[PDB]
């Protein structure tokens, strides 16, 4: 039974470990996107 | 009983691992691509 607690106990945590890694991500890519959009502006202002 | 939680457990882990892969090379790739059209009207404001 400790080692059906155990595996249970990680298995979960590995959940929980995904949960915070993935939102990492996605969010992060939205605002990098938005970061180079609005560098097409500054860039094309001086070109110009 | 016991090793078919220890089994669930690497499943679990092999689904969460592959879900995060997909997540951080697209935005990764796309964050890579759009700086690089940074660089180029940069570099050719540089030129004239």
């Amino acid at each position: 039974l400790s080692l059906q607690i155990d595996a249970a106990k990680v298995e979960a945590q590995n959940q929980l470990n995904a949960a915070r890694i993935a939102e990492i991500f996605n969010n992060m890519d939205l605002s990098k996107q938005s970061e180079f959009r609005e560098f097409l502006k500054t860039v094309a202002s001086f070109q110009q």
